């Protein structure tokens, strides 16, 4: 089955802007975050059902993750994608699914609605370490989408 965990963050970033942003995700990510070196497409277009492989270097060490892309909804600042692979995915788990939707913020900013989905085996419920990595890693993309913008205005 799955189990569901819903976090809303905020951005003074609006959600336009921040929405154009993450779909440069692949380029902009290895720059930010130290740890991850490429974002490599390996089957598809971009779009659903794209395989993308990250290489990350935690420590001295190599290691792989795999994202599958899950759907997109542009006029509603959506990006859905999965872990399908690697270390990032534990035995437990068919895949993990990360789902951010922007919406407006008060004052010109976004709030960055967070859904993240456990596919888990036989309804192995998350661990209190797992779910901790998983709130931290799709915390970690959008932070790392926004301080990309806050940083380069002139690029968005
Ligand atoms: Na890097």
């Amino acid at each position: 089955g799955v189990f569901t965990f819903e976090d809303e963050i905020t951005s003074t970033v609006p959600p336009a802007k921040l929405y154009n942003a993450m779909k440069d995700a692949d380029s902009i990510t290895p720059k930010i975050i130290d740890d991850v070196k490429s974002v490599e497409i390996v089957e598809g277009n971009g779009g659903p059902g794209t395989i993308k492989k990250l290489t990350i270097v935690e420590d001295g060490e190599t290691k792989f993750i795999l994202h599958k892309v899950e759907s997109i909804d542009e006029a509603n600042y959506a990006y859905n994608y999965s872990v399908v692979g690697g270390v990032a995915l534990p035995p437990t788990a068919e895949k993990i699914t990360f789902e951010t939707k922007l919406v407006e913020g008060p004052n010109g900013g976004s709030i960055g609605k967070l859904t993240l989905k456990y596919h888990t085996k036989g309804d192995a419920k998350p661990d209190e370490e797992e779910l901790k990595k998983g709130k931290a890693k799709g915390e970690g993309l959008f932070r790392a989408i926004e301080g990309y913008v806050l940083a380069n205005p002139t690029q968005y």
